[PDB]
Formats: C-alpha cells, sequence, structure tokens
C-alpha cells in the first residue's frame, strides 16, 4: 500500500533524475542561444556533466555506503535542486556547467542506492517501477521538457524540474521510514567483463558522437523543423520503448546474439544518418531503428555485466555506469570536434567508425565467452 507509494515516490525521482541528464539535448541551440555560442559547443556542457558521473560513481557510492539513505536522499536531493535554480539563473556558459556539476554528484549517489531502495519495499516488479520512471523520461521526460524549453526557455525548463524534485523530495520526507573496494582487482582479472566494458566504452562513444548534436544535425544540417526534432525525440524514446519490451522477452537467451545484431543496426543508422537527412520519413524510420538499435545494446551489455559479476553487481554497476558515461562525454566531445572543424554532418560517417570496432569486437568476444 504505502509500501507501493514510497516505490512510486521513487519512479517518479528517478524520471525526474533522467529526465534533467536527457534535456540537453533537446535544448542546444536554446541554450547556444542565450550565451552567443554555436550550439557544437555547448555539447561540453554534456562531456563534462558525463565524465564527472563517471570519475565519481564508484568512489561516491564507496563513500556513501556508510549513510542512511533517508538522510542521504534528501542531501543528494538538496544538492539537485539548488543545482537546478544555479542552472536557471546561471549568468554565463561557465556558471551552467558548474551547475551541471552539483547535478551530476547528486545523479551519481541516487544511481547508487535506487535500485536497492527499490527492492527493500515490497521486489522485482517494484524493480520494474524505477525502469517505467526512466522509460517515461525517454519518451515522455525529454520530448516535453524540451517543448518548455521552447516556450518558457531552457532556464524554466531547469527551474521547474528542480521544484518537481522539490515536490517529490516532500513526498519523501513524509514517506520515507528510517533506512540504516577489494573487488577491483578481482573484477579487473575478469576478461570477460573487462571486454564487456571495453565494448560499452567503445559503442556508447559511436552512439553519442551522433546522438549528442542530432537537435542541430536535424534543424541545421537536413533542416527540417525545430518541431521535427521534437518528434524525432519522441520516435527514439519510443522506439527505445520498444527495443526495451523485445530484449525483456528473449535477452536472458540471446543477449550476446541481440547485442551484435543491434551494433550491427546502429552502424548502419550512424552511416545513413546524413543521407536519411533529405527525407522526413527517412529520419523518422531510421531513428525507429536507431532508438531500437541503441537499448538492446545497453540492456545486453548491463545483463552482461550481472552475468559476470554476481559477487560483485554493485561495484560492478558502479564500474559499467561509469565507463558508460565516460563514453558518453566522449561522444559529446568527438561530435563536438567534427562539428566544429570539419562539420555536424560528418558527425553520422565519424560515429560508424567506433561503432563498425564494437561490432567486430562484439563478434570476437562472444565466441571467446559464449556461455553467460
Ligand atoms: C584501456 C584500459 C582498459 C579500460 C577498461 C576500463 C575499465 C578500467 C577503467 O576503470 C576506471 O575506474 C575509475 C574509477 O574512478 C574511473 O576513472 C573510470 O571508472 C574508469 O576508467
Ligand atoms: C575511444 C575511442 C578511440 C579508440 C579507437 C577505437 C578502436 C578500439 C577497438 O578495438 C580494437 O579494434 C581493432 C581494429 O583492428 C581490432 O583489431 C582490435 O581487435 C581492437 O582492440
Amino acid at each position: 500500500k504505502v509500501a507501493w507509494l514510497r516505490v512510486v515516490t521513487l519512479a517518479v525521482a528517478a524520471f525526474i533524475f533522467n529526465t534533467t541528464e536527457f534535456v540537453p539535448v533537446g535544448l542546444l541551440s536554446d541554450i547556444a542561444q542565450s550565451f552567443h555560442m554555436q550550439t557544437a559547443q555547448v555539447g561540453i556542457m554534456l562531456t563534462i556533466y558525463a565524465w564527472v558521473v563517471a570519475l565519481m560513481s564508484l568512489p561516491f557510492m564507496l563513500m556513501t555506503s556508510q549513510v542512511e539513505r533517508r538522510k542521504l536522499l534528501i542531501c543528494l536531493f538538496v544538492v539537485f535542486i539548488a543545482s537546478h535554480v544555479l542552472s536557471f539563473l546561471s549568468w554565463s556558459f561557465t556558471v551552467l556547467v558548474i551547475s551541471r556539476i552539483g547535478v551530476a554528484f547528486a545523479n551519481a549517489i541516487f544511481w547508487s542506492i535506487t535500485a536497492s531502495l527499490a527492492i527493500r519495499m515490497a521486489r522485482a516488479q517494484a524493480l520494474s517501477l524505477i525502469a517505467t520512471g526512466t522509460a517515461l523520461a525517454m519518451v515522455l521526460g525529454l520530448p516535453l521538457g524540451r517543448i518548455v524549453g521552447q516556450y518558457f526557455g531552457w532556464r524554466m525548463t531547469f527551474f521547474a524540474i528542480g521544484i518537481g524534485a522539490l515536490i517529490t523530495l516532500l513526498c519523501l520526507i513524509k514517506l520515507l521510514p528510517l533506512l540504516p573496494l577489494k573487488s577491483l582487482p578481482l573484477l579487473f582479472r575478469r576478461p570477460a567483463l573487462m571486454s564487456i566494458y571495453l565494448l560499452t566504452v567503445v559503442v556508447v562513444t559511436a552512439h553519442y558522437t551522433a546522438y549528442s548534436y542530432i537537435e542541430p544535425f536535424v534543424q541545421n544540417i537536413a533542416g527540417f523543423s525545430a518541431n521535427f526534432a521534437t518528434a524525432l525525440l519522441l520516435l527514439l524514446g519510443g522506439a527505445g520503448i520498444i527495443g526495451s519490451v523485445i530484449f525483456g522477452k528473449l535477452g536472458n537467451q540471446y543477449a550476446s546474439a541481440l547485442v551484435s545484431t543491434a551494433i550491427a543496426l546502429l552502424l548502419v543508422c550512424l552511416a545513413l544518418l546524413l543521407p536519411a537527412a533529405n527525407s522526413e520519413i527517412h529520419l523518422g524510420v531510421l531513428s525507429i531503428f536507431w532508438g531500437i538499435a541503441m537499448m538492446i545494446i545497453g540492456l545486453g551489455m548491463q545483463v552482461k555485466v550481472l552475468a559476470l559479476a554476481p559477487d560483485a553487481t554493485d561495484v560492478a554497476m558502479a564500474l559499467f555506469s561509469g565507463i558508460f558515461n565516460i563514453g558518453i562525454g566522449a561522444g559529446a566531445l568527438v561530435g563536438n570536434q567534427v562539428s566544429l572543424h570539419w562539420s555536424m554532418s560528418m558527425i553520422g560517417y565519424v560515429g560508424a567508425v567506433p561503432a563498425f570496432a564494437a561490432l567486430i569486437w562484439s563478434i570476437i568476444i562472444f565466441r571467446r565467452w559464449p556461455v553467460t
């Protein structure tokens, strides 16, 4: 009953925390406009947010292992809210980026403890309540947040996100009850696990070289309307939900085959992004594949990480999330460079290189370790 109420207030927080990671992709120009930059330069806020989560997610999780979670959640929420107020009234791109380092700290801690808190209250579908909040962040959180950005501006988008957290924080204060390192070398010494981390960083770099700049790409390269970009992002968000269900149905026994097929499919979408940019329905139909491909890739490797480190899922997850974010920041940076020094239309072809590498690498490591 109220058990459900608290797992539910956890899911709305998941949705809120994931939406703010996502929304900069759909406010890049709006943000660029307010600070007089080209849209690609704004990509630095993505790199910098993702690398701070990466370098901190494993350290943060350890240092906060002895803190009771209700006290922990409140502090991370306070940091989160304060940071979004700071994004709203930020007086320089530098101040905006500094606010984004603040939200990165809260996110890093927040994803440490949120699955554990979901299972503590009654369980398997208590966990799916946290995932569906992520899911909603994808198909609703990012698209709606862009629409708010277009009407009210990007600052109000960040301001609204913090207010929602604040409302969520208060529900958590009423609803929450009292909530009372040596694995790295062993995990390092598992080449099958290390190979998945390697795969993860390469393939995520591939995807985010293009995905980070899809908004300026759609409007300034494909030259479609601002509202076409918003629809594409809902397609991608809904395509991700689609990929999420096929994986959930066949992932436990076809994860390797699913991962490599999805990587092949992602490679193909990257290479055909600029060619498909002349037809709005080609881009829209491409993005449906793109969205399906990338979410199957991400969950397949997450399931490999679990299958390879059941003895230490916490640090393995902290490691997986960390290296996943390194690929996020690398994708934005490479995308940033291809856009500034070459052009944003090669964004699809440059992302294709590492996606190809990752394909071959996936094909190799699944031959070498085929039973999980
Ligand atoms: C080419 C070397 C092989 C790389 C394979 C990646 C697994 C080892 C990297 O772990 C490191 O752990 C640190 C924890 O703070 C972070 O800096 C970041 O998570 C990550 O880099
Ligand atoms: C952070 C992105 C910059 C790194 C460059 C991406 C390449 C990493 C892919 O791995 C390598 O691809 C080789 C191609 O020959 C394979 O032969 C080799 O097996 C494998 O080690």
